[PDB]
């Protein structure tokens, strides 16, 4: 029997993914052509967004200049969207996944599996807690993740790129790959799930600082350095707080070095972080003023890093991460950022 | 006794290095204030360049909008400029190093040392042969290297960046760091010379490829993957052709990931690579029409990797490098570049 797929989420990335998943489900036999997409209902000029999506087959508010495959159906109730799904792609802003596992808990199919595209980290009474873990625990289903240099707008334009899928079960990995891959969306399945997922979360903090540096008037040599030092801390962080095995070779996958690069140069975090350096407005305000409803995962992830590090009394071990955190939330002048670069340890 | 320094070269990078070396030499006791710089004489409208430099204290033709420290003296005869030097900074386009060397052979001080900033590779009977090695053997002097994300224009504008110094001798490493370091030019000394030098050489080949993709109309996700797949081939190439230990860590130094990033975004090879993808003019002609005298090291380096690989019969082992080489010299359509990424192996 063909597998039913449900896309929980519908934003910039969620909509781009819909195009890829919609296209594959329709052309592939192993996947049910009917693909549901949970859409947090919104009123746009009196019309309901779900209505507009199923009528015009496009979510222009979040993914401009693109159509969505007709077979992707917008469903306002999450339970109804996931009810009969065999595979659930979790792709919503970090701050809402919690409540969504709410309603979903206990209303899923027997052997339903899931894959997460959410970038960020959670905290557990005992160390760091991956979003994928939290979701897999609450919903009780096998989890995988997809992480890579995939700025939505470029993906929706079908511009060549790659991504990394973290899945322990080979059979499932080859499965998710057949569902996600495209002649221009090349995937590499990997087993070190945790490392691949933390690369996605942590790279956004680095990108906020990169953004700060642009707002300070610096160029490529500097952004390269911020990227380079942040990578030093990312690997240091993963090897410290991640359960079991953590290899550096994993950071050389799309989820590490490549995602770090494309994000520091063209991600939403870089843009806002640059404006923050210039205007002095709040991360929140700029978020609302510049992203037309899309969510930043950068700042809040830094905030989470802070909490995770202090509960271990190790706040002084990650200068760059904490410098990003302090400028965003503590009021530290952006003009002192360079300083964390000038005194950053040579190795960690 | 202070050490006299001689800068062999006066180009884009040579001139910036002169500012940095000129400044520290004047400010630090261990270095003689008189800094000689060999300048390949040029007739700039009836005036000798060396005369312009020593009078106007600027080499605008190669480093626009900047002055050079008065203590940096332009010397037209390389033997005269290097004669009394204790430290020699080799920084000239790859194509001119060989001739300069046999001119210097037997004319250096007994215990003279040298550091090479030249990016490229040569070929010896059986395989690879590093430029620094060729210089050391021909001039019979100990060698070091300086390699990092260092776009000259930015280094000259005093914008924060880092660089890597590859030196086997600790004492000599610290000394070179004192002569080269700046509050905005941060140095890390490592002993893996060979790997550091191979990174500078190889990354330009990747940058030519990045420029191609820009010329094909692609964005950041594609450039990121280009850099990522390029790194994969770099490490695999270094581990296979370099003498002695080649650690993957070394690539996380400025000379590796960083320079890879900055070059692919604001380097001369990228600029020309793009113009080549658009106009169809020869690289040589573009080099002349766009860099007002400056020299690209990327295309010739690819031409060299081809020679090396074709002598080991491994031309088929490095798709990306050889794709860069083929588009540059065989007439392979540039549009066919993405094809070497789509079919690129996942691991090497
Ligand atoms: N934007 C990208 O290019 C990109 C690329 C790779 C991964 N991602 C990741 O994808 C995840 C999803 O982000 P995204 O880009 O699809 O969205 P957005 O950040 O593009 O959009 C905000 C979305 O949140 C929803 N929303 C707003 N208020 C809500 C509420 N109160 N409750 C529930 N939902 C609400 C809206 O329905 C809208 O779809 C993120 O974790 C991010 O890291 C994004
Ligand atoms: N440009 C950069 O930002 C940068 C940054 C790091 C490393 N580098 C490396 O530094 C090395 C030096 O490059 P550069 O940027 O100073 O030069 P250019 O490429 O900036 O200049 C060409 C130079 O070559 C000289 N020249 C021309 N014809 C010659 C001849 N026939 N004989 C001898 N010399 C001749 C000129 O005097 C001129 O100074 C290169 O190998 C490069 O990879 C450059």
């Amino acid at each position: 029997a063909s597998k039913k797929v449900c896309i929980v989420g519908s934003g910039n990335w969620g909509s781009a993914i819909a195009k890829i998943v919609g296209g594959n489900a329709a052309q592939l036999a192993q996947f049910d052509p009917r693909v549901t997409m949970w859409v947090f209902e919104e009123d746009i000029g009196g019309k309901k967004l779900t209505e507009i999506i199923n009528t015009q087959h496009e979510n222009v508010k979040y993914l401009p200049g693109h159509k969505l495959p007709p077979n992707v159906v917008a469903v306002p109730d999450v339970v109804q969207a996931a009810e009969d799904a065999d595979i659930l792609i979790f792709v919503v802003p970090h701050q809402f996944i919690g409540k969504i596992c709410d309603q979903l808990k206990g209303h899923l199919k027997a052997n339903p599996t899931g894959i997460s595209l959410i970038k960020g980290v959670d905290e557990g009474p005992n160390g760091l807690k991956l979003i994928s873990e939290v979701i897999g625990e609450r919903l009780g289903i096998p989890m995988s993740v997809l992480m890579g240099a995939n700025i939505a707008s470029e993906v929706a334009d079908e511009k060549f790129c790659e991504t990394t899928i973290g899945c322990k079960d080979p059979a499932q990995g080859q499965l998710l790959k057949e569902l996600m891959q495209t002649p221009n969306f090349r995937i590499t399945v990997v087993q070190e799930v945790d490392t691949v997922e933390i690369c996605g979360a942590l790279k956004n903090v680095v990108a906020v600082g990169a953004g700060f540096c642009d707002g300070l008037g610096f160029g490529d040599n500097t952004k390269a350095a911020v990227i380079r030092l942040g990578l030093m801390e990312m690997i240091a962080f993963a090897k410290l707080f991640c359960s079991g095995p953590v290899s550096s070779a994993t950071f050389l996958e799309s989820c590490g070095v490549a995602d770090l690069i494309t994000t520091c140069y063209g991600g939403r975090n870089r843009k806002v972080a640059e404006a923050f350096a210039r205007t002095g407005k709040s991360i929140e305000q700029l978020e609302k003023e510049l992203l037309n409803g899309q969510k930043l995962q950068g700042p809040e992830t830094a905030r989470e890093l802070y909490s995770i590090l202090q509960h271990k009394g190790l706040v002084d071990k990650f200068p760059l991460f904490m410098a990003v955190y302090k400028v965003c939330y503590e009021g530290q002048p952006v003009g002192e950022f360079i300083h964390c670069l000038q005194n950053h340890p040579e190795h960690m």
